[PDB]
């Protein structure tokens, strides 16, 4: 399968994440942003939003980034814990991709790209609106190892992209006990993190600081 | 199982339009924002979100409506073509949820909800992100019956719920013809859809005809 990705993108590490997981290869497809290869007629055929991830397997495009971890481990997770079939430890993982989608990315895109592309100084009712969402993040992890039950899933793969580009916005997330848990033990213990995501977290970085 | 609702929200009106498919008894509880009743200690150990809708089913609290959607396909409705197992036709799904929270309601959102609560004038930029989401999402009905196909998901019971509330803010989307065809086919086929989605929209539409 191709993955069209970069690897600044938190969405894209928490694909590459989930497929160093499941030992999955994908052939990585960069994609060039800078002359705008996302909007030509090709690739608007495999994903119309011209955004990236798109996870292209056997005729088959997917984009949204937290479609592609549970459709890889749906399709190649033969005993595999990172996102299981009983409908209740299911929906356990599903609620935090969608708290991650909506809630906690969405925050920290609202709070942190305006500093970076609009140039705006910073806005302390959009951090508190990220702390909020910390808040909720240090409670989901309160006396438990993984976002979502005693097992690493997809949620907490997706969750530890998103949380990991905090650290390019200077965010003090560390101050949260249970977050700084659960960032430290996913560090140590999803396979192969430090070329899934903390490689392209430091392209992330790299930009920050070019421009602020 | 209960679900603390409120009737104005698209995403539990979206609940309601899946458990109508599913022919589903769901107790429900109407939660009280007028007396701030999801504020409370006992609702916030269901959901330290303080958000609706909250399934709560035989001791599991289920937040997030598109989780909540899927929990009861995978629970309720073992083999429905509502949530197809079969992992490439459930990728097509997911990923119109995801789009449905993530770009068309947040967009949306994003676009009403400061004329509506924060009294500002129409920000036509934000008017535009709208009806790039919604051209996509005409892309994507551009050749199927449905947003993920030619049978009626979960996908298609969510996205009406949200683009229901567009109705409210007097947004044009009847003019993307795929659109239009898609909505007046989910209206006609979705089992109970004036009394899960259409009585419901009512209030909301009645609170901003009040103030606009």
């Amino acid at each position: 399968p191709d993955l069209y990705y970069v690897p600044g993108s938190a969405p894209c590490r928490a694909v590459l994440l989930t497929a160093k997981a499941l030992n999955l290869n994908l052939n990585l497809k960069l994609v060039d942003l800078h002359h705008g290869e996302q909007m030509k007629p090709e690739y608007l055929k495999l994903n119309p939003q011209h955004t990236v991830p798109t996870l292209v397997d056997d005729g088959l495009a997917i984009a949204e980034s937290r479609a592609i971890l549970t459709y890889l481990v749906n399709k190649y997770g033969k005993g595999s814990t990172l996102y299981p079939e009983d409908p209740k430890a299911r929906a356990i993982v599903d609620q935090r991709l969608y708290f991650d989608i909506g809630t906690l990315y969405q925050r920290f895109g609202d709070y942190f790209y305006p500093q970076l592309f609009g140039g705006a100084p910073e806005d302390k009712e959009k951090l508190a609106k990220v702390d909020e969402a910390l808040k909720f993040l240090d409670t989901f992890l309160e006396g438990q190892k993984y976002v979502a039950g005693n097992n690493l899933t997809v949620a907490d793969l997706s969750l530890v992209a998103s949380v990991s580009s905090f650290e390019a916005a200077n965010i003090d997330f560390l101050k949260y006990g249970n977050v700084k848990r659960w960032y430290e033990t996913v560090k140590a213990t999803a396979p192969g993190y430090e070329e899934a995501n903390g490689k392209g977290l430091e392209a992330f970085k790299g930009l920050v600081n070019s421009i602020m």
